[PDB]
């Protein structure tokens, strides 16, 4: 019956919320990332050029919340990568490995019928707050 | 080498199971919640009314289950929102907000191809059993 | 700030990765496992018969994931069933079901748009670690 560790996370180096939603909830040292879309953070527009650069930026939204939680892409344990197209899997999975050094996380990837804003790559993530080990 | 607490939380106040899944388990402090259609707990049958109603009765499902595992909508850090159609974003954000009178959860919310049942909108939880810390 | 135990599970015995992602993660007790399709292991390729063929390997192979990690079908506490078609719902549900000897886990199932190498079936899974207690 201890009281566990529940915060808000939020950065103004990620979009703004156009939701009811919090960026990212950290709960004991497990860290709940809300999807991104490929969000311009100052403007909450998407950014021009489709799934590549869309992907790029999501991923870049992510980071921005992993920091502001003290951690990197490293802390990642299990993403989201939801599609518009299918056919753009081979495109989006080389933008993706770029944010991994180390060993990948787990994921799932799939194409959806529709994502906010007419998107078309969504990225969801989980990440646990080190300090942790190493193989 | 603990044994962790694992517990299948089940209330008649939410809907019968339709196939091989439990309303939801608790393992440790977190709660799996199950994904709630808009369903009539009595009937088993959606309600009418398209999607507003259907949500409001998916969101009264997931509250009754955390309820039973002795939790409310303050405990939710993460939930998903799936609809059947894209355009019902807002209609479903105004329902949604009126479940959080805190800081709202983590969010993902998108179109599916297709629900259980012909449903407009399904709503699942991750929640974390109290006592939680406060900012 | 204990430094939590972090680890890919790879095994042989499920195929490998098409993508830049491990098979599964377990950070702490929790074992996030990628979405497995009904692929053969040691050809990569999706198993013919179609859905009920397919989702039968899709569990085989998270089988053979829980295994590496020490685990069972016990220890999964959330899954995910993700159909090309919403009318294989009763089929795919009298195959999961021969995978829980035991009370069923949390799930959540509903139609996708596309699922890679066109798959007909996805599943997707949580567990966790033992040992786990009893009601």
């Amino acid at each position: 019956m201890s009281s566990l560790v529940r915060r808000i996370i939020s950065t103004a180096k990620a979009p703004a919320a156009i939701g009811p939603y919090s960026q990212a909830v950290l709960v004991d040292r497990t860290i709940y990332i809300s999807g991104q879309l490929g969000m311009d953070p100052a403007s909450g527009q998407l950014v021009p050029g489709g799934v590549v650069e869309e992907a790029k930026q999501a991923l870049t939204n992510i980071g921005e919340i992993l920091k502001a939680a003290g951690c990197d892409f490293t802390n990642v344990v299990k993403a989201t990568v939801l599609l518009a197209d299918i056919n753009d899997f081979s495109a989006v999975n080389d933008v993706y490995k770029q944010y991994f050094q180390s060993s990948f996380p787990a994921r799932d990837a799939y194409q959806v019928a529709a994502l906010p804003k007419g998107g078309r790559v969504e990225i969801e993530a989980i990440a646990v707050q080190g300090p942790l080990t190493t193989a």
